[PDB]
């Protein structure tokens, strides 16, 4: 249970305490080597003698490590705010798409609602009054699907139950997947409805 | 500085930089043993050889850890993306079903005989004072308007979709003399009333 932000936050924090732990570990052996140095200076094994030679290496490694630590400790917000900004822009783009998806569902609903009507179906069957001709097979997909998305009120179902079933059909249709439905696919139906939406037929429908 | 690769602190470029200087210094040293004569600057760089070897081993040790932090971060982001996508998908399917429900209610509130039931609490209807019912009627004109051929279908649907969105959000922004919050509450009351499970026929 964590968001993409707190993950990156945990990564930045884990990086800083990483340098802290590494610097403290270098400084620990520096003090261990400085005690090995003062032991021989006052007058006092071979293996240890090998460690005291790396005192310059250990001291230089500490110079680099403290350099990165001060750099990254300030460089945090440069990569941390860039993350916050990139997430904000991401969320807004997704919000936009969500709002546009809702508009699209309502447009499609409007087409499917009118396709339940007899005079509208006859127009697409005969290619009449500005409708695009649909072969009887194609028109049947839309009629059948209009009964799944715009059913007449079925009082044996609860409102909530009926709305949920209709909502799933609108959702899958918008997904345009290859799943099967009323003898075709959602993808085919999403294309059919696009043509109908762009045909201009549904801009004004007589009585 | 170029320590960053896709937002992650990566010393890889510095490691290959240090390694290139190590190979360049190893070449200078071999040309020395063979008998070549180098300008003074190159002679100085040759004395920095052991330091370069130490820096390389230290940088390589740091990359061993920063690569793990990078892997741990990527693993966590994969999980968090999956979780967020899951929740947001279920929240969207729920919002849409809710939208279809309130749409059904608001579309039925345009009918006058249904307004009459809520005026006096007739049948299964919640009694609403006429000001409360007015809020809903005016809102029903914004969410379920009669077709306005001055507008395209797309433009009309866009207008309507915003009112549904702001309704479900339930903010305090003003609309038809009340707020989306209060409207959301009224419509929740109407949904829980059961009146719209079986609308009476006049």
């Amino acid at each position: 249970a964590a968001s993409p932000s707190q993950a990156y936050e945990t990564y930045i924090e884990n990086g800083l305490i990483c340098l802290k732990h590494k610097i403290r570990n270098i400084e620990k052996k520096k003090l261990k080597l400085e005690d090995y140095k003062d032991r021989l200076k006052s007058g006092e094994n071979p293996d240890q003698l090998e460690a005291v030679e790396k005192y310059e290496e250990v001291l230089h490694n500490l110079e680099f490590a403290k350099e990165l630590q001060k750099t990254f400790s300030g460089l945090s917000l440069d990569l941390l705010k860039a993350q916050k900004k990139a997430q904000r822009r991401e969320h807004m783009l997704k919000l936009e798409a969500e709002k546009k998806k809702l508009r699209t569902i309502l447009q499609v609903q409007y087409v499917l609602q009118n396709l339940t009507q007899e005079h509208v179906q006859k127009d697409f069957k005969g290619g009449l009054n500005g409708a695009v001709y649909l072969p009887s097979k194609e028109l049947d997909y839309l009629i059948k699907f209009s009964k799944l998305t715009c059913p007449e009120r079925n009082e044996s179902l609860s409102v909530e139950d009926q709305m949920e079933q209709s909502s799933l059909y609108f959702w899958d249709l918008l997904e345009g997947s290859e799943k099967a439905v009323v003898g075709t696919t959602y993808k085919h139906l999403k294309d059919l409805l696009s043509k109908l939406l762009n045909s201009g037929y549904f801009e004004s429908i007589p009585v």
